[PDB]
């Protein structure tokens, strides 16, 4: 298992532009093109990431480009943060994947602001961090994934992923 290969399974892959469990634009996997509700900004945001004409649709190549450029954005981020850094690198591989997935969900925003599990992770305290992490809007809304992350955050192991 890998974070490609994690991620994947976590968000999908459709090759029509769509709408992502918050009702954003979206195409891919997991990529999200815009919060707005104009089709058509959705579409034009979309020719402007492939650099093509692409009426709402990709090919599988095309996808998975943008998979590869999202991915390294996150791990690029995560590690260009200062509340971030730090905790990533003392954790193991497999949480780090962990890490990785959240914030390509949330972004490096949302996860910098989970202080308080942040810190927990970083101490090592593995049961009272995935409780922590379970009371928040993110596991509320989509639990059975964010069940997925916690655990492995839990246990340093791919069994959720089975
Ligand atoms: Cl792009
Ligand atoms: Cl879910």
């Amino acid at each position: 298992m890998n974070i490609f290969e994690m991620l994947r399974i976590d968000e999908g892959l459709r090759l029509k532009i769509y709408k992502d469990t918050e009702g954003y634009y979206t195409i891919g996997i997991g990529h999200l093109l815009t919060k707005s509700p104009s089709l058509n900004a959705a579409k034009s945001e979309l020719d402007k990431a492939i650099g093509r004409n692409c009426n709402g649709v990709i090919t599988k190549d095309e996808a998975e480009k943008l998979f590869n450029q999202d991915v390294d954005a996150a791990v690029r981020g995560i590690l260009r943060n200062a509340k971030l850094k730090p905790v990533y690198d003392s954790l193991d591989a497999v949480r780090r994947c962990a890490a990785i997935n959240q914030v390509f969900q949330m972004g490096e925003t949302g996860v910098a602001g989970f202080t308080n599990s942040l810190r927990m992770l970083q101490q090592k305290r593995w049961d009272e961090a995935a409780v922590n992490l379970a009371k928040s809007r993110w596991y509320n809304q989509t639990p059975n994934r964010a069940k997925r992350v916690i655990t492995t955050f839990r246990t340093g192991t791919w069994d959720a992923y089975k």
